[PDB]
């Protein structure tokens, strides 16, 4: 004792050398200052009363932090006042807990006692037990007795044996519950609670931590709900594994399932850009890598691995894990061991077996502010998932360029619907029209039905990442009745251009004449269009009536035809040009510029623009586009350059289900992108375009012609 | 070298430049770039095109290269740099004599190398510094060819051949006399120096000496505003540097009670968190790292030794590549940096500081304090905004209540050639675009510059104490039969987390009127206290003229007797605006509007407004509280104090006096009382909710039980 997240050996190293590292010491001092201010108010442990961001919810949260913090500071400073505060808090908890029935303010959510929902109960336990672990050696037997029989054992019982619908769950709720009961298990030397936590109530292994490790991540370490949920999962996964390693190294917890726990941490990093997680599915955009779960998880992974590329990420976090593992990060950074993070292009297979679609992340360029394309070809992700199959995002120059809205929610802001998911979360954020992907007949994928959406995943047709270019291709055959669409996205290295270009090819076939809309949510200020807007007559009307369209205002229409069109915007010091053609047998084709804010009486939606390509009355359509970063605007030194697009035009020709795209560059050269949709790498292909024939090996080829 | 850099300077730089990392990095970066530009040979094309075209951009690169080559030659000794500078100047000597006015000569006084003579003077101010640095490694016949081919001809053209520009009391005159004046010092030509200091007569009625008396107010304020002030700062401070280096006996940096030092300190005082207050025509991305202020800060540091400027120097993260700049880098390396002292100041406007004023009110530690800007200034001519008594608020490192600046995309060709756009007049200038009063949907002075030029607001009061701060000012000429008066306070309430803004704008008209008072806020709405009427799924254009045709009406809501509230979030902080209008009229509404109407070219940014409207009225008092509060942390997932601490806001008018009561949620209140009488001994009496408030002076603020 302590022998959990921190060992005795760890506290010795901490005590010996913590004052020697500026950042670690600053952060440890901050936590100390703040706890001291909290101690100054005495032992305040009220009766459970409120939910959400209500008083007793928050107080009981402050308390479990103090219990862990005081335990830790007592170990580290040797100072007695920290022991007696943690002790006194725990005793007040011991002499209140056995009297508690279910919380007065429960929901349909599996109730708690201390808290409105048992999730928070389990978090209270995961934190508190660490404080107790740090405090046991300084306690008399009748004190321990009151604590263990009063709070811990009854709480472990409640979250396990009395709550099987939760403790047995193959869900995050389950992970927090087993982590809490299992960690309690270790501190108390209670084999039952460990076995229960590892193998489920019946100890069959049909539930429990091990099954969670098998089921909640894909083999690559991807969590189906997305990064925003993935970083939350990480805390109970990593902390319990730490506990397991600290007490039963012979289980080889960090080796289990080809290092699934290592891969889950790296994957969490690989799902961020410039400090923030890709806001796909239900996600808030300000959640980033300095999040407490990833701070701890990184220290732990560094500690296991000695990977010095993690020191880079740890610096970008600018926040360190106040633990043994964290000290090792602080030490290593001090010694100048930091190597640059290797951002890889990766295919994250979705589902327990990584076969239910995939998320692709394509990376190109040096440092943190490189170019990243995300192709969201994933399964639904259940209730939190968005209706956006084949959606994409693009990041460049430290910014989001082509965007995902995330969730409609303001965390712990009471006046914003108690800080809950807003009505506009279903009404807008989830809807296909809010995403950069195909909308057929103004209806969401799977008609907005989560039950239908749960049944299906996209089909990944190809993934490739070389020095020449990078590709992801996927098919959606189930989003709408008698409709199939295919999207391929490429990042291309064109040596004559300053930055790589995105090439997008989206094919749709319908059985019946339909409207096909393809949005692009861009970030930045419009410079000019190549098309000519129709006068809006000094009014903007709601765009359409259902499935998200009721939140958009129509600002302008503009007619479009055979030749590619262009939009160019600036964002900070760079311009982005979007050049698009749509091959279709139909002759009704428009561009709609729209703006978020319709049916938003509560000002819940933020300001946003979109450019929507519309095709009416079509059975077929190939949406093609190039997105090109270019130029330099320096408002400080008062220079501009490269402000005009270097893409003269874009042409598309299709033959025998094969696609060819020619990007005509202004310097007279051109880029040719060719897609066969055939996986055989040796198969040869031939396409008669307008004027010329093109030929290649494989699913795809990209060549630059002078 | 005896102009901007001296012989001793170059020795200091040569000896030590390598040992100062940031200086070295920037010097190397400068060197790396000039190297790459050299590689492309000596391009000196015939004058052809204008601002943003090829030839215009080429000659700009040249004068910068000439200065930079010259400087690096001196610092490194590498003749490579001398050769390039020599040859560029030699081609200029071979071409300039056989040149009439530029092929794109406008009604705008023309140049020969450039479409206007301004760019010519800038050329010469840069090019003559490079020549000054190259003299050593030159032979008499080259010097003769250089001086006779470009410098002397150019100097004749910019002065004696162009009296209208040269005797102008305007930035155009400052550049021209800086050019010719420094050409005069390098070439040892006494005629050219005197002509630049004292005008073509030598009488003193024009030239640099008048410019120093006329173009700044005694506080060091330039009337067109911070954006124009930063740019003016260059030729003023560079010529003064040349003056000081050659003729220290003129005591140029002492002149007019250190006018030049004051203009540099004032430029810094017109900025927040790195950026200049975007009042009048201004780009919002223009900040303290502009080349003009980097040099001027360095020069002023070398003269003053004020270690306080080293704090600013760090915020600029860009050091002047000169000897003065070297002294800053050394000072910083020694750990001499002191925190800059941000004072609340009254900046009198006009030559004499009497034509209105610009108040800046500051409060808090560090750079990200709270700053209130009250724009009670004169017009500032054609770049001026029709926005008398406008205001701005900055807090927590952000702009909270905002000014649009200009509609313009600098050097972006596909945005009207980088020119001021049609919406600059139609929107950016209009009163409706600003946080101040609009009578009958019409702009101040009916949107007429000539009339606006005739008048300035009257400053009633300025005060700044530990207790509160105030600026109050009267506008009597904005419209026929209308008179208005605004007072802005920052009030320290010890029980509150942050200072508080209190605002009182009285209006008075002959005829029954519409009174609009916009608030352009930055952030996301949390909630309102009032109830919006359903917009029925259309937004229409808000009005037909004077900026109104640019806004969309998103919602109306009705209001009356009681105060209302709008709360919004910006980064980690909440802002609550509580408001009440005392008027005889019973027809008050609040409008939420959005920018973007009549903007087919997408020249305007996305922007929301809260507009307080009062129809059929002859009197109105609009009263506000802007309250910053709380903490939102998305990283740690905690929120605190998201709810306003202001229960309500009540206002009462007596015998042309005003009492404002702000009731706090905790049962306490704050009383603000305004007499409008300057005499500090005069006692005053108002009755509230039949409670009597008595105080002395122009104003009083009490925090009660
Ligand atoms: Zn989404
Ligand atoms: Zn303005």
């Amino acid at each position: 004792h302590p022998n959990l997240i921190v060992t005795e050996q760890d506290v010795a190293n901490i005590a010996a050398s913590w004052e020697s590292y500026d950042a670690y010491a600053e952060q440890l001092n901050a936590d100390k200052t703040n706890l001291d201010a909290f101690m100054a108010e005495g032992v305040v442990v009220p009766m459970p009363k409120d939910a959400g961001g209500g008083y007793t919810h928050e107080q009981h949260k402050r308390n479990y932090k103090a219990i862990r913090n005081a335990g830790f500071l007592y170990q580290v400073t040797g100072d007695e006042k920290y022991l007696t505060f943690a002790k006194d808090l725990l005793l007040a908890y011991a002499k209140m807990y056995p009297s508690l029935g279910e919380h007065p303010n429960r929901k349909e959510q599996s109730p708690g006692r201390l808290f409105w929902q048992s999730l928070n109960e389990a978090v209270w336990l995961v934190y508190s037990i660490q404080g107790y672990d740090a405090i046991i050696d300084g306690l008399a037997a009748e004190e321990k007795q009151e604590i263990e029989s009063g709070v811990f054992l009854p709480m472990a019982k409640f979250l396990s044996v009395e709550s099987p619908e939760t403790f047995n769950k193959i869900h995050n709720h389950g992970t927090w519950a087993v982590a809490a009961v299992g960690m309690t298990g270790y501190v108390l030397g209670n084999d039952e609670l460990v076995e229960i936590s590892l193998m489920g109530l019946d100890k069959t292994g049909k539930a429990g931590f091990m099954k969670q490790l098998d089921k909640l991540f894909s083999p690559d370490g991807y969590y189906t709900e997305g990064p925003y949920a993935q970083r939350y999962a990480l805390m109970p996964f990593i902390w319990f594994a730490k506990a397991i390693e600290t007490n039963e190294p012979e289980r080889k917890i960090f080796e289990y399932r080809n290092n699934i726990l290592l891969k889950a941490v790296y994957t969490t990093i690989d799902l961020s850009y410039a400090g923030y997680f890709f806001p796909i599915n239900d996600a808030l955009k300000d959640k980033g890598i300095d999040t407490v779960e990833l701070v701890h998880a990184l220290a732990i992974v560094y500690s296991i691995t000695g990977d010095n590329t993690l020191l880079d990420i740890a610096q970008e976090q600018g926040r360190i894990s106040l633990t043994g593992d964290g000290l090792k990060v602080a030490k290593a950074v001090g010694e100048g061991l930091t190597q640059p993070y290797n951002y890889r292009s990766i295919l994250l297979g979705d589902g327990a077996d990584g076969d239910q679609g995939a998320l692709s992340i394509h990376r190109l360029g040096e440092g943190h502010n490189h170019m990243a394309l995300v192709a969201k070809n994933t399964s639904q992700g259940m209730g939190h998932g968005h209706f956006d199959k084949l959606n994409w995002l693009l990041y460049d120059n430290g910014n989001e360029i082509v965007t995902d809205y995330g969730a409609a929610r303001y965390l712990n802001v009471e006046a914003k619907y108690g800080g809950h998911y807003l009505a506009e979360n279903n009404t807008w954020a989830k809807q296909t029209i809010a995403h950069n992907t195909l909308v057929v007949n103004e209806q969401s994928h799977f008609y907005g039905d989560v039950t239908t959406a749960d049944l299906h995943h996209p089909e990944v047709l190809s993934f490739y990442s070389g020095e020449d270019y990078q590709l992801s291709s996927a098919k959606e055959a189930n989003a709408y009745d008698g409709v199939e669409f295919v999207r391929s996205m490429l990042l291309v290295n064109v040596p004559s251009l300053e930055h790589p270009i995105v090439v997008d090819v989206l094919n749709v076939s319908a059985d019946k004449a339909s409207t096909f809309d393809l949005p692009l949510y861009f970030n930045g200020q419009i410079i000019d269009f190549s098309f000519k807007v129709k006068d809006n007559k000094n009014v903007m009307k709601m765009l359409g009536k259902r499935n998200g369209y009721q939140h958009l205002w129509l600002r302008n229409t503009a007619p479009v035809g055979d030749a590619s069109e262009r939009a160019t915007w600036i964002l900070d010091d760079r311009f982005y040009s979007y050049a698009f053609v749509t091959s279709t047998p139909s002759k009704k084709q428009n561009v709609l510029i729209a703006e978020l804010g319709a049916n938003d009486p509560n000002y819940n939606l933020r300001q946003q623009q979109v450019l929507i390509r519309r095709v009416e009355k079509a059975k077929q359509a190939s949406f093609v586009s190039v997105l090109e970063p270019h130029g330099k605007y320096d408002g400080s030194l008062e220079t501009t350059s490269g402000a005009y697009s270097n893409v003269k035009s874009v042409k598309h020709v299709s033959e025998n289900g094969k696609d060819v795209v020619v990007v005509d560059l202004k310097d007279g050269s051109n880029v040719v992108v060719a897609l066969s949709y055939n996986a055989n790498s040796e198969q040869v292909h031939k396409v008669n375009a307008g004027e010329e024939a093109i030929e290649w090996k494989g699913f795809s080829s990209v060549v630059v012609r002078r």
